[PDB]
């Protein structure tokens, strides 16, 4: 749908079983999601923003819903204060900015 | 108008006589701009991010054309590595969120 910005743009997502929020983020191009079990195979990445920089794991194809959509992406998993869901994923739901 | 976010969000903004490029970024609740000379007084702010926090300045009522449109809210100058456009600016240009 159309989401203003007078609040923080949080939606639900569903990833490994679980239910959680998540910030819809513009300016990331990566989706991190705060420490989390997930299962399958990983390699160690550094991910960097204002503030420096944190030590992540990156598991490829994993299946997310945010809001009604189902997407198939790359996740960060790692000690991010929130979960982020970045471009890589807006993307494939379609999302735009629009002004 | 209509961005897609298969490359970053992107944009001019003019500020302070200067011409800059900025991220419009929906997971910022504020704007943060590299290191630059603004004029006017200001009180020192620590703010945060994946990767920790870092100290900057606030200026109040700034006027920042970003594309077309002139707006006037705070910035935050500090050491951040890329200039961001946060939601405190992005709702003053109407922008939305859509999918
Ligand atoms: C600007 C400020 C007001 C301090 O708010 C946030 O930091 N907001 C963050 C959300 C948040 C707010 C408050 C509390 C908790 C969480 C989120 O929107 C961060 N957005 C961008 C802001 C930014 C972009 C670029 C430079 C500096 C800062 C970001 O860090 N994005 C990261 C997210 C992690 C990721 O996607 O990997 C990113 O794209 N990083 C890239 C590019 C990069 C590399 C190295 C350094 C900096 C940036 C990367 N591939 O590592």
């Amino acid at each position: 749908p159309q989401i203003t910005l007078w609040q923080r743009p949080l939606v639900t997502i569903k990833i490994g079983g679980q239910l959680k929020e998540a910030l819809l983020d513009t300016g990331a191009d990566d989706t991190v999601l705060e420490e989390m079990s997930l299962p399958g195979r990983w390699k160690p990445k550094m991910i960097g923003g204002i503030g420096g920089f944190i030590k992540v794991r990156q598991y490829d194809q994993i299946l997310i819903e945010i809001c009604g959509h189902k997407v198939i992406g790359t996740v960060l998993v790692g000690p991010t204060p929130t979960n982020v869901i970045g471009r890589n994923l807006l993307t494939q739901i379609g999302c735009t900015l629009n002004f």
